[PDB]
C-alpha cells in the first residue's frame, strides 16, 4: 500500500502519513494502492499498477475523469471535513444581501440617507435548502434556530428542524430564500432550471454554495435579468475556477459573487484539517475499518 | 381614562384602546393619565398635569426629555418587541463582512479573481456580546451555536451559553468581534473607548446595533484610521437620524453603514407588532396588572 501524493502535504499531514506507507511523488509507483489526491487525469491511473482506492481531499467527485476508473477500486473522498466553515459562509452569503446589508451599505456610502427599502425577517420565512447533512444540515439548522419555516429537500428523507421533501420544486415554491449545497453527480446535473426558481418570490435571494452545475446556467441568467430583486448569491461557478467565464453575472446588480472561498481554498486552517481528515481515514483503509463516503459508479454512470 | 397618542395608530391597535381608554390627540389635556407615544416634548408634558404613565413604543427611552418628565410618571418601555428582527440583523452586519462577503464581491466586481484575503472562521472564536437578554442574549446563542467562544457582557449577571462578565475591557481582549446591543443611559454613554476597542484583535470586527453614543465617538474614528482590518459595521449613528453629520465614517473604506433599519424603522410589520406589544403593555396597567419594562428613573437622572 505505499503511499502516493498528488500534491504538497503539510507536516502533521505527512508525518503522520509516514507511520504508515512509502510517499512517492516521482518515478515509477507500480506497488502503490495508494490515494490521496484533490484531482486525477486518466494518464496518473494507467501510470500506477493496480491500485487499491482513491482518496481525495475535496469533498465532491463530479472532476474526476470516470470512464478512466475501475469499476472496483473505489473512491473515499471528504465531506464535513469543511462542513462547518462552509456553513457560515452560506449563512453569510444569505443574510448579506437578504438583510440588504451589502445594498444599503451602498446607498450611505453613496450619501442616500433613505429608507426606502424594506428589510426582510427570516423568522416565519419559508426557506429552502437543497441538498441535507453535512452543509445542508447545519444551514438548516440555523436557519430553523432564526425562526425560518426550512424546507429542506433531498436524495434520502430522514432529517430534522424542516418540512423535509422529494422534490425540489416543492421546497422553493413561493420560498423567499433558498441555500443549495447539493454535490454534482448525474442526478443533479442541471436539476435546478429557470421554471423551479420562478417559483421563488420575485423577491427571492437564492444561495449557492455547492457546485454550479446543479443549476441550469441559462435558467439563472435569465430569470436574473427578469426579476431586478430576485438575487443569485454564489461562492461557485460553472467558469470553476476561470471565473472570467462567468463574468456577464458579476455585471449584474443582483448578483453577489465569491471565489469559491467558503472554506478550503478559502482558508488554511481549514484546509489543514480538511487533510488531516484525510489521514485519519486513508489509515484506516488498511486497518480494516470502515471507508467513509464510498462514492457510486452510476450516480455518475 | 383619557389616553394621548401623538401618532399614526394601526388600525388594530385603535380598535383594541377604544375598548380601554378615551383616545385624545388634541384640545385639552388636563385629564389625561394617559401616555403611548414614541417621542415626546416638555411642551406635550406640560400641558398633562394628571399624566400618571407612558407607555413608549420604541426599546429605548434616551430620547425622552427625562428632566422634563415629572419623577413620579411612570415610564415603561417596549424591547424584545423587535428582539428578532434586530437580533438577525445584526448577525447579518457581522456575517456580511467578517466572512468577507461583501469585500470579496467588491474584488469580483472589478475583475480581480484572486483569492488573497483569509476568510475568518466562527467557530472557535472570541466573540464579545455588550448588553444581556433580548437582542444580546439571541445573538449570543447564535454565535455559540455557531461555535463561537461568546463572552456575554452586561450589568447584572445570569446568563446562559457564554462566560458572563462586568467587565466591557474583558470581553474584547484578543476578541475577532463584538455585536454592541447596549441600552444608552447615564452609565452607557461613552463607555467603549479608543483602548477598549484597541484591546481587539488588529482584525476584529465591532458591529453596533444599539444606540452609538454608547461608543466614544472620537475613539471609533481613531481606530478605525489605525487598523485598515479593523472594521465597524453599525446601524446606528451618533448623528441620530442626520447621518450626513457621520458621513466621514461612511467614507472609510473598513465600515459598514445602515440607516437604522434594524427592524422598526426598516420594516412595517415589525412596527406593527411593537405598537401592539406597547398596546398589551398599556392595557395590563390599565386593568390593574404590572406593566413590563417599567423604567427606572435613575437610569437616565
Ligand atoms: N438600532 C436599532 O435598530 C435598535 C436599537 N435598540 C437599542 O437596544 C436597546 C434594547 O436592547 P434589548 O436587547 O432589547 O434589551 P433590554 O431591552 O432593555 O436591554 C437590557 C439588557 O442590557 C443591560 N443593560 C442595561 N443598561 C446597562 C448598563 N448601563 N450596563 C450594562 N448592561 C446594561 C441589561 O442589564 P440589566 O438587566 O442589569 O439592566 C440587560 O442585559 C434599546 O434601549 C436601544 O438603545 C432597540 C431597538 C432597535
Amino acid at each position: 500500500m505505499e503511499l502516493y501524493v498528488n500534491f504538497e502535504l503539510p507536516p502533521e499531514a505527512e508525518e503522520e502519513l509516514r507511520k504508515y506507507f512509502k510517499i512517492v511523488r516521482g518515478g515509477d509507483l507500480g506497488n502503490v494502492e495508494a490515494a490521496l489526491v484533490s484531482r486525477i487525469t486518466a494518464e496518473e491511473l494507467a501510470k500506477m499498477p493496480r491500485l487499491k482506492f482513491i482518496q481525495v481531499v475535496t469533498a465532491g467527485l463530479d472532476h474526476l475523469p470516470w470512464e478512466s476508473i475501475p469499476p472496483h477500486v473505489t473512491v473515499a473522498g471528504n465531506a464535513g471535513s469543511n462542513a462547518d466553515a462552509v456553513a457560515e459562509f452560506a449563512l453569510a452569503l444569505l443574510l448579506a444581501p437578504y438583510k440588504r446589508i451589502i445594498q444599503y451599505g451602498e446607498k450611505m456610502k453613496r450619501g442616500d440617507y433613505g429608507r426606502d427599502v424594506e428589510i426582510p425577517l427570516i423568522q416565519g420565512e419559508k426557506v429552502a435548502v437543497l441538498g441535507l447533512g453535512e452543509i445542508g444540515t447545519r444551514v438548516g439548522k440555523i436557519l430553523a434556530a432564526l425562526g425560518a419555516q426550512v424546507r429542506g429537500f433531498s436524495r434520502t428523507p430522514k432529517e430534522g428542524p424542516w418540512r423535509f421533501t422529494n422534490s425540489l420544486e416543492e421546497a422553493l415554491r413561493e420560498a423567499r430564500a433558498a441555500v443549495c449545497a447539493l454535490p454534482l453527480n448525474k442526478h443533479t446535473r442541471g436539476l435546478v432550471k429557470y421554471q423551479h426558481l420562478a417559483l421563488m418570490a420575485e423577491d427571492a435571494v437564492f444561495v449557492n454554495v455547492g457546485r454550479a452545475e446543479v443549476l441550469d446556467r441559462d435558467g439563472v441568467l435569465r430569470i436574473l435579468k427578469e426579476r431586478p430583486q430576485f438575487i443569485f448569491a454564489s461562492d461557485v461557478w460553472w467558469g470553476r475556477n476561470d471565473f472570467a467565464k462567468d463574468a456577464e453575472f458579476f455585471s449584474l446588480p443582483n448578483v453577489v459573487a465569491t471565489p469559491w472561498v467558503a472554506g478550503g481554498y478559502g482558508n488554511e486552517r481549514v484546509w489543514r484539517q480538511m487533510v488531516m481528515e484525510a489521514v485519519r481515514n486513508l489509515i484506516t483503509y488498511a486497518t480494516g475499518g470502515r471507508p467513509r463516503n464510498i462514492a457510486k459508479r452510476e450516480d455518475y454512470i
